[PDB]
């Protein structure tokens, strides 16, 4: 079993010439170490979802895509407590018309929590938190409330591994 609640932050600062390109990837990794881990664990990355966020008045919608650099489950041998995670997350804009799941208010920088999280729980855990949090999107929650309740599931009796993503576009 594995027990802790852990996170990164990342900053993401989108291009100036952004409105030429339209597309934008970036990659992260972080080390977590969970000292709580005993026994075996098996550390599932969570299947993301796009996000869409709206900056300066909502006027500039961004879709991120995010993807796994290894989408393999992470074992831990016994009492092993550190492993290794990552992802790449693509920008290109998002759709006129797309509603915005994280909004940056009147400026151009905003704080996304959970935009990629893998949990040590079961799969019963797993996939429940996993299709509340994707009903809550589809119902048109925040991504915010969305997923605090989702890591908030995810972490009960196991542990929850997220990493944040700061945004920040100022051409
Ligand atoms: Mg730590």
């Amino acid at each position: 079993a594995c027990y802790s609640e852990l996170s990164v932050q990342h900053n993401l600062v989108v291009q100036g010439d952004f409105a030429l390109t339209q597309t934008q990837m970036a990659t992260y990794e972080h080390n977590f170490n969970d000292s709580s881990c005993v026994s075996t664990n098996t550390i599932t990355p969570m299947s993301p979802a796009d996000i869409i966020v709206g900056l300066y008045n909502d006027t500039i919608k961004l879709n991120l895509h995010f993807e796994w650099t290894n989408k393999n489950n992470i074992t831990l041998s016994n009492n092993q407590t550190s492993f290794t995670s990552g992802y790449s997350v693509t920008v290109t804009p998002a759709a006129s018309n797309a509603k915005v799941n994280v909004s940056a208010g009147g400026g151009g920088s905003v704080m996304i929590n959970g935009v990629a999280t893998l949990s040590s729980a079961s799969s019963s855990t797993r996939g429940s938190a996993a299709v509340q949090f994707l009903l809550c999107l589809l119902g048109g929650k925040s991504w915010d409330a969305c997923v605090n309740s989702y890591r908030n599931a995810l972490a009960q009796n196991a542990g929850v591994y997220s990493f944040n993503l700061t945004l920040s576009y100022n051409p």
